[PDB]
């Protein structure tokens, strides 16, 4: 089965990149 | 830099595991 991964950005005041990965 | 990741669960049954990595 394959990893998914995407960037999700949360403002916290810069805003601030996480990875988000999840197995599709 | 070092990337310090989780996992979260969204409960909604079925559970669905995600992994949140951010750099430090
Ligand atoms: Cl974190």
């Amino acid at each position: 089965a394959v990893h998914h991964c995407k960037l999700v950005f949360f403002a916290e005041a810069a805003i601030i990149g996480l990875m988000v990965c999840g197995v599709v």
